[PDB]
């Protein structure tokens, strides 16, 4: 990891705030825009290990679809992690604020980028455990990059992760991870299928208002999320295969990247849409 001197870093605007630090947009020393995450004085040993451990993991990766680490401030206080700045923020909020503004080809290209990042992580023997649109960041080229790395800090810090009867984001998590804490790249594939559904719906909340227990019951009884509106048949087929109960039947990320790359390269393949089941009937004479 590159150790950066505090005098090179200018915090300009709070992007996010937590109990033990904040995330800032800033500039790094031509000066370059960066994101800056701080850890405030009084942090515990576990907080320090978790905080610097995220930078340690990120520093092991070099991929277009994985957030890039610029460096850390660890010699001075407060400590800081400095990354590239993703101008459009978190993917879930981004899509909700840009409803209907993109082509199907653009949406599928977002998914291919996410899948390539996840293929890299899985091959590097890194299991994400919290893959969801809220943990994807988007830059001004519309490139989607996987973020939120670490060990126990990932699910502990996510408000969507709730204590079950483990602390897990139920609607995004594979059955074996909910049931007996088996997190693997194949449970990340389940999550990727949910991310596919998030992207094609412009950020709808998975399973809408069903409670967590209701979601688990529905999944166990064989129900799956219905097709989004205006969704290519191939894309719905792919997300359905990500949601196979039997872990070993799910595609690997290599398969997902391959299929998405072929669909993008033959873009007419995306014009065949899966049927959408309406909830409203509008009848006019
Ligand atoms: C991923 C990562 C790990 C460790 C340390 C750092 Cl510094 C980072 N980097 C980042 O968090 C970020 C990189 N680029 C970012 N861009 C960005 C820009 C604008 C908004 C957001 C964003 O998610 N902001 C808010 C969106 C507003 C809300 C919902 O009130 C809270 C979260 C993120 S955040």
């Amino acid at each position: 990891t590159t150790e950066i001197h505090p005098s090179c870093v200018t915090r300009q605007k709070v992007i996010g705030a937590g109990e033990f630090g904040e995330v800032y947009k800033g500039m790094l020393k031509k000066e370059v825009p960066v994101a800056i995450k701080t850890l405030k004085a009084g942090y515990t040993e576990k907080q320090r290990v978790d905080f610097l451990g995220e930078a340690g993991i990120m520093g092991q990766f070099s991929h277009h679809n994985i957030i890039r680490l610029e460096g850390v401030i660890s010699k001075y206080k407060p400590m800081m992690i400095i990354t590239e700045y993703m101008e459009n923020g978190a993917l879930d909020k981004f899509l909700r604020e840009k409803d209907g503004e993109f082509s199907v080809l653009q949406l599928v290209g977002m998914l291919r980028g996410i899948a390539a990042g996840m293929k890299y992580l899985a091959n590097m023997n890194y299991v994400h455990r919290d893959l969801a649109a809220r943990n994807i960041l988007v830059n001004s080229n519309l490139v989607c990059k996987v973020s939120d790395f670490g060990l126990s800090r990932v699910l502990e810090d996510d408000p969507e992760a709730t204590y079950t009867t483990g602390k897990i984001p139920i609607r995004w998590t594979a059955p074996e991870a909910i049931s007996y804490r088996k997190f693997t790249s194949a449970s990340d594939v389940w999550s990727f299928g949910i991310v596919m559904w998030e992207v094609m719906t412009y950020g709808e909340r998975p399973y809408w208002e069903l409670s967590n227990h209701e979601v688990m019951k529905a999944i166990n009884d064989g129900f799956r999320l219905p097709t989004p509106m205006d969704c290519p048949s191939a894309i719905y087929q792919l997300m359905m295969q990500c949601w196979q109960q039997e872990r070993a039947r799910r595609p690997k990320f290599a398969d997902i990247v391959s299929i998405l790359d072929k669909l993008i390269r033959a873009p007419d393949s995306l014009k065949t849409l899966a049927d959408f089941d309406p909830r409203v009937s509008i009848r006019l004479p």
